């Protein structure tokens, strides 16, 4: 297909949030960019940063909003317009509370799972019909509010597994791109 594909990883800006649960999308987007030797650059027409390349013979545009998670959509929308990418050809990688820690699933449309970033994207795109690479982080402990949970770094136990989980998520994204 000649149509461009837009892979978006979701996450908050700053070192304080780089290793948090809510930033898995950013981690996978970097992995993907590293894999195809592409480097992220400022995109002033959207405000996000972009990295370009090719996968499975397809034109690929990787992106990470530079604003806060709750405002992700306002950067992704203008980004899709710039590359004329239809919502359906947009793939967003995100952490998911409704899936067990480490479980990766694919899906087009459906709910936001309580993710404030997805909520933002759906609003900006005017639809829920965009692809998603869901990366399970598990339900939050009863002692913590869900918003606080996603803004914490993974436990030492989980941390040991995060690296392979991201490789798997990056792999699932590539397979998705191919099929």
């Amino acid at each position: 297909m000649a149509e461009p594909l837009l892979v978006v990883g979701l996450g908050n800006p700053g070192a304080n949030y780089a290793r948090t649960r809510h930033n898995l999308g950013f981690v996978v987007a970097d992995l993907l960019a590293a894999r195809l030797g592409a480097k992220f650059k400022a995109h002033k027409r959207s405000g996000a940063e972009v990295a370009t390349g090719r996968s499975a013979g397809r034109s690929l545009v990787l992106a990470k909003p530079r604003c806060y998670m709750n405002e992700s959509g306002r950067q992704i929308g203008p980004l899709a317009k710039f590359y004329s990418v239809a919502p359906a050809n947009i793939i967003v990688i995100h952490d998911d509370l409704d899936l067990e820690f480490g479980r990766i699933r694919l899906k087009i449309g459906g709910g936001e799972g309580g993710h404030n970033g997805l909520r933002s994207v759906v609003a900006a795109l005017g639809t829920k019909d965009f692809q998603r690479v869901r990366i399970g982080i598990g339900r939050p402990p009863g002692r913590k509010d869900p918003a606080a949970f996603v803004l914490e770094n993974f436990t030492p136990a989980e941390r040991a597994e995060v690296p392979t989980i991201c490789e798997q998520a990056a792999d699932a994204t590539e397979l998705l791109i191919e099929q």
